[PDB]
C-alpha cells in the first residue's frame, strides 16, 4: 500500500523514493494520478529533515525527478 | 431625496465603539461598513456625534476642519476637482462642504439638494482620515517582535496594524513593514527570508512565501 | 449610476470571515453571493479591505494584481476580449483594470462611467480568484 | 452646571473633558460662546499640574481639540 | 553693578526683571546695547528653571518684553 | 525501416547495471555499446525504462529534457544544425526531439519516417549525457 | 600613464584597518581618502588584497563583482553612461570593468591607455559599494538607543550611520531617521521634539531645533 | 581636466577637526587653505563626507541648500551673475549647482566640463558659509 | 600545505576561511584551480557542525564568498 509507505529513521532517501514509486505505480491509481501523488508522499513521508529540506526550496519543484535531483544535491552528509 | 442610517446599525456601532475601542481593526472595519454610501455632513456629523464621546468628538471636528482645509487647498491648486466646477462660480467653499453654507444650515434635505457627488465623496473620505487620527491620537511598531508560541499571521497582523496607524509617512510604510519582517519574526523566518531565490518586494509577497514554506508544527 | 453595497451585509460577511475563517465552503458562498453583481474597483477593494486583515489584505492585493496581469496577457492575446475592441483605441490597461487610469483614481462615480461591463464581469472573476488563492495560502 | 464642574483627585482628563464638554454643549449658552467658555474651564479646573501644564504652552492653544490633544501627549503618565 | 545681578531662589521673576532692567539702563552702556545685554542676562541669570524655560522656547524670543511676557504665561505657579 | 534492440541484449545490460551499478566503468562502456547506432526517441525511452529503476528514470526524463532544451538553443543559435535545415519550416520543435510531434506518438515506424539522422545523432548524445549526469547524481 | 599608489600611505591604511576594524569612521574616512583620485582595477584589486584579510578579501571580489554586474545592467539600460559610447563598439563589457579584457590582464600602463574616466570611476565607486556591504557583513539600527550619558550629536551621527548603510531603500531612510528620533533619544529629547511649536519634517531640521533648544549640562 | 585633492591632506584636515573640533580658528584657516581653488559639486560633497560626521554632515547638507537658494535668488535678481549668461539659455538651476543636473550626477569629469568657473567659486563661497553656519551651530 | 588545514576544535570559522584562502592562493596551483578548491575544502574541512551546516544549504552555493556569507549568518552563536 502506497498510503503505508514512510522513510525509516536509518534508511537513505534513495531507497525511499525507489520504494515508494515502486508501490505507487504498481498500484491501481490512473496513470494521471501518480506524479501529483509521488510528489505529495515525498513533501509529508520522508521524515522532518527531508520535509524542511524540500519546503523551503527556493524553486518551485514540479516533478519527482527534479524532487529527487534538489534532495541529492542538498542532503545532510552523514 | 436623503434617507438616514439606521438607528439599529447605529447602535450596534456604538457599542463595538463602546467595548472593542476607537482603534481595533474591527471597529475600523465597521465604520468603513458604516461609510459605504457618500454621506451629506449631516450624516457624518449626527453618526461622530452618537459613536464618539464628547472629547473624542471635539478632537474630530478639529480634524475633520483640518482636512477638509487640506481638500480645499488642494481644490484651488487644481480646477478639475470632482467637487468643483470649470468655471470660477463653481469653487467649492468650506461652508458648502461643512453643511454651513445657505439653505443647508440644519436641513438634511436641502443639503442632499445642493451637494455634488464629488463634494460628498471628498467630505467622506475626509472625516473618515480625521477619524483615523483621532483613534490614533485618543489611545509602537519598532518594539513589535514575534513571539516563540505565535503564528505568523498574527505577527504580521499585529505589524501591519501598527506601522499603518502610526506616525509615518504614506510612502514609508511597505519598505518599514518589509525590513520588521526580515529583523523581527524570529531566527527561524528569518533564515526563510535571508534564503530567498527571489527577491521580495513587497509585504504581501514575503507573506505568501513565508506562509508558503513555513515549517508544519 | 453608482450603488454602494450595504454596510449592514459587509458586516454580516465580516463577522462570517471573523468566526469561520477564510476557508469554509459557507465563507465561499457568501463571498460569490456579495460577487454577484459586477463590481467596480472600488467596490471589490473597499470590501476587501474590510472583510480581510491587513496581511491577508496586502496577499489579496498580490494575487488579484498577478491574476488580472494574465487576463491583460490574453487580453493582448485575443482582440476579442469583451473587456477590449475592435480597434486598438480600445485596448485595456492595468490602470483602467485596477482603476489607477485617468478620471478613475478615488471616484467610484467616474469609475462606473467610464468603464465597460466586460471589463467590471473580468475584475470581479479575477478578484474571485485571486480570493481563493489567499484562502488557500493563509491557512 | 457646567460652572460647578472640577476634575477630581483621582479622574483621568479625557472623562474631565468628556463631562464639561458635554455640560456645555448641553446648556442655555450661545453657540458662539461654548468653545471659548471649554476652554476657559480647561484653563481654571483642571486640577493645578495640568493648569500648569497649559500654562506653560510654547504655542499657544486656540482651540478645545488642541488643547485636549497637548495634553494627552505631555501628560503625567500614572 | 548689572553684571553681578542673580535671581534669588526666593525672588519672583518681574521683580528681577525690573531690578535687572533699572541696573541696566542706568548705567554706562551706550544706548543700543542695552536690549541684548538684557535678553542675554535673562537668560544666563534667572536660576535655572526659567533658564530651562526660556531655553526650550519653540518661538525665538527677540525682546525683553516678550521674553518676560513668555515667562509669565508659563511660568511654575508656587 | 525501425528494427527494435534485442531483448537479450537488454536483459544482459539490466543485469549488468543492476549488479554493477551505474557508475562503473563496465556499464558505461555497455551503454556506449548499446548507444552506438543512432536510436530513435522510443528506442532510448524503452531502453532507460528497462534497465533503470523508477526513481533513476524520471531524473533521467529530467536531465534529458534539459539537455535537449540546451540542443535546442543552440539550433535556434545556429541555423546550420544538421537537425535543423536552411529554411524556416525545418526548425526542430522539441515535440519532434522528445517524440511528442504529430505523427509519431507512439509509433516508432512514423518516428523512424520523419526523423532526420542529425536529429538522430543529437537525441542519442543528449540521452547519454543525460545518464552520465544521473549516474554521477544517483550515488 | 600611470603612478602607484603610496606603500607608506597604504602601510598606515592597512594597521588602521588592522586596530580600528572595518567599520569605524576612521576607517570608512581613510578609506574615502585613498578613494579620491579614480583608481585602476589593478590599483583597488592590489589595495584591497593589501588592506584585508584573505576571507574579507574573497568577499569583497564577490560584492564587487556584483555591483560591477548592476552597473553594467544599468548601462545597457541607458547608452548614455559615462563608461559607454553612443554607437554600440563602445558599450562596456565587465571583461574591460575587473581589468579582465585584451591588452589589460596584468598590465596597469595598458590599462590606463584603454580605460575611460567614466569606466575608472564606476569602478571606484563600486569598489566603495562593495567595501562597505563587507564591513558591514564581517562584523542594527532598530535597536540603537541614546545612551543616559550620551549626547545627541553622537547618538544622531551613530543612527544616520546605521541606517544609511544598511538594507533599506533610499526613499525609506529620511522617515525612518525622524522616526527614530523621535521614540529613540530618551524622554527629555523625545519631549523636546514633541512640543515642537513648528513641524520638522527632515533630519537636519531636527538636529538644528534639539541643538538650539536642548539643556546644557 | 578634475584633479582629486590628496587623501594625505584631507587626512591631515580631518584629525584636525577631530581633534580641535569645528570652530577653532585654526580649523577655520585649514577649511580656508583647502577651500583656496574653486572645487566642484564632488570635490566639496566628498570633502565634507570625509570630515564631517553624519549628524554635521546632513546639518551641512541643509545649510548648503539653503546657501545656494539664495544665490540662485540673487541670480535671477540680477541677469550679470558670473554663473548666469546674458540670454535665458544659460540661467543656471540649482540642479546645476548641487551637481544634480545632466551629465553631471555622479562624473566629476563632466561637471568639470560642463560648469562655470563663476559657478564654482560661487558653490565654494556657499560651501564655506554653510560651514561656518553648521561650526557655530554644533557646540 | 592547503591540504593539510583543519578547523580547529576552538578556532573560529573566519579564522579558517582566513588561513586556508592564504594557504590556497599563495600556493603552485593554478589560478583557475583556486576557488573549486577553497570550495571543496570548505566542505570536507570544517569541522562537522559547519559541514552539516553547509550541506543542509537550501541554496547551492558557488562562490567561497557565498558561503563565508551564509555560515556566518547561521552560525551557531558560542
Amino acid at each position: 500500500p502506497w498510503a503505508d509507505i514512510m522513510q525509516g529513521p536509518s534508511e537513505s532517501f534513495v531507497d525511499f523514493a525507489n520504494r515508494l514509486i515502486k508501490a505507487v505505480e504498481g498500484s491501481d491509481l490512473p496513470p494521471s494520478a501518480r506524479a501529483p501523488v509521488i510528489i505529495d508522499c515525498f513533501r509529508q513521508k520522508s521524515q522532518p529533515d527531508i520535509q524542511q529540506l524540500i519546503r523551503t526550496a527556493p524553486s518551485t519543484l514540479t516533478t519527482p525527478g527534479e524532487i529527487i535531483k534538489y534532495v541529492l544535491d542538498r542532503q545532510k552528509t552523514a
